């Protein structure tokens, strides 16, 4: 019948566009109290409490905490998915471009989630979910830091569920292929047709795709005994 | 708001008793026209359509898919199912106790999904999930044959997957961790404790809880880019 | 300075030709008293002691077992090398098709490590290494039934490591990705270029890079503490 | 015979004592001419050119690189061993905590390769190898941000071997269990003991057991197809 999310309040970073946007539309759609962060909020999702914040930044994201628990209550969701990325082969990759995937990717998941956390501890009840990614799992040629970063934060959720499982609290991550964003639908003709070559599924995902496997992760009644897991979307791509 | 699965004819090997009740049972409630195949069809489920089969027995199952179309009409969904044990140490295993999970895990599986292939390729559609398991992935002590096959199913199901993507039909597997049926909870009281000592979350699983890891994989709308893709349900006993 | 290898006594299944014989080769050359099964033994290896059997037939197995102890003495040492294919699409796949793969691939693995075992156990020394594959465990189109044996091999070592280790006996598996042996090499040169180009080593494997990762996991001194790993030998074709 | 290993020049980071002292010995008695870099260089090894550089700083890395080619000639190895922890549940942990294993864990990886890299691409020759770790893989408790950076390595290590490829230059990583070192030999004894029973096993591993893995991986005669892999020394506790 029903995922338990009606009224539950949740977190999406990186929610103004792209992924996040979906996860946050969808998420509404199934009665969800959504909130996002963001570096704008324009949306344009007019009920979905957009908060500017930085994930980089933990006074920052601790703020739009204290914000979003005061408006729509205590969290039961968050969603760490804003990340970026500074590509480049590994010897034409700077200090700054490693800073940089670093701080938003890595660090800036953990202090996405450090200041819902305690309170979920209190309530004995939370799932959260990080993104990512196939170049995480599988590596990828030019990303050899967002990489590291997309596979550090499967280690995270892996000892993170292991602490929250007994406070009944879920971590766990979804890891999407090649999804068609305004960002992948910048990218050249003749590469995107290389790599749609290798999807045996003979195209990229589509936003409104991931937001299914986060909600499937988020749902208390479609997933309470799952914790711990990479949900692999690609369409086969990488098995 | 809905999972696609409403007049969705979907045939659930083993599902008399046990996990495969479970799945049928959630199936039925999401509104899709559920048979089953095992030894005996009491069930007491009523609504089902339960068919004596054989999944060792290729002419049995193809002929429980002549009477299952024939009755409900063209076949969405598969679970794969119905499995067995004969659990003892490496050197104490006979032929006889390779022969008799080999042929149910492993067989039967392609033996299940054989006699509904080639029409989902006809019609273009169609979500494949094979089950199990932990002792699959992790391996088990006195379960070096149970083991063989649950890693198998796994290989299996990979490989359709990469064959049925051209056609869009999906092919997954569930690995559930330990799982609260008939046959766990008559284990003795000390082993299941200090089998529960090692799950970070404290418990064994329900058979609800993997009927609706199923459900997700069968969903035409929830995981219709995933495919290929390995879902533990093990509450972190292996991650 | 040295692998512990010298005068150790070690079984390789279908050593005649192919990897096997690679593997029969190099032990030899680390001082090994090996021994190979097979279907023909010609070699042309004569120092290597060959002996017709068939990992079908557990007592074709069981039998060698006994001509090999008898002539070289008690066992360390279990390559399971021997393996088929009969590759074709899932539906154009024939019962025999399944029959074949599974008996040579799954069961024959077993029948080749049963009669060495039980002495293992009694010596409290052992180190056993079943082949296979890339296909195991990433999947491939044509090798529905291949890959559910060589990702069964996977789920049969990891449980007979959990077994073997209170004796301080170890299994562990090598996954070779494409190699060429006189089978790929017959393979349609637009073929081999499509795989060859999937590979970041632009190039398939050589038999005698099986052959180290087989030594590796034989040595008692190289991995005295590695049991229940694959180890991939693929060039990152799979990573 | 032989691993293509003498008169090859290897860098160890964090090799004056434990886990990197044990690689550091071993490759010299494999006629290797080792170089380490740390914090002290005492050692008491006579014959390896210590180094006294900090992973985190990169111009203290690049200086290090300089004395090393200069010394002992062009560099073919490398070993980014050089780790540390800052343990503590997730809601304990600072950014301070973050800042410091991402530092010397993540980022000092690629700030002990990024020195050695562009003149491997030149000579096309060199193999890499992060280490660990069993966290990084299961998750641990207590070890969310250890963890986090222990799967970030191998991610940086599949990129980077499919960057490497195309100059034949290796990337891989290993992934001990627990390990005998001063470190974890003084945890409390209830703790020891309480792991220990986990490890099929029945013991923590030596550090002489992860120089071979290492080495195997280092040598091109032994590991010439092994690229992007990762290699577990675990005893069978993580499979």
């Amino acid at each position: 019948l029903s995922l338990g999310l009606e009224d539950k309040v949740i977190v999406v970073t990186g929610g103004n566009r792209g992924i996040g946007a979906a996860i946050v539309k969808l998420l509404q759609e199934m009665g969800a109290k959504v909130a996002f962060t963001d570096l704008a909020t324009d949306g344009g999702n007019t009920e979905a409490l957009g908060v500017v914040a930085n994930v980089t930044d933990l006074e920052s994201m601790t703020a739009a905490a204290a914000e979003i628990t005061d408006k729509l209550g205590p969290v039961y969701g968050v969603v760490a998915n804003a990340g970026i990325t500074k590509d480049n082969f590994f010897p034409k990759l700077t200090p700054a471009d490693w800073d940089a995937v670093l701080n938003v990717n890595l660090k800036g998941v953990a202090y996405s989630i450090k200041p819902f956390i305690e309170g979920m501890y209190e309530r004995k009840a939370g799932s959260i979910v990080a993104i990512s990614s196939i170049s995480g799992e599988r590596g990828n040629v030019g990303q050899t830091n967002y990489s590291a970063t997309k596979a550090g934060v499967i280690g995270m959720m892996k000892s993170l569920a292991r602490e929250g499982a007994r406070y009944g609290v879920r971590a766990n991550a979804v890891a999407p292929g090649f999804i068609d964003t305004e960002m992948t639908l910048a990218i050249r003709e003749d590469i995107r047709e290389k790599i749609t070559k290798e999807i045996p599924f003979r195209r990229f995902g589509k936003p409104e795709e991931i937001a299914w496997a986060v909600a499937f992760l988020l749902s208390p009644v479609a997933s309470s005994y799952v914790t711990g897991e990479v949900l692999r979307v690609n369409g086969a791509h990488h098995t």
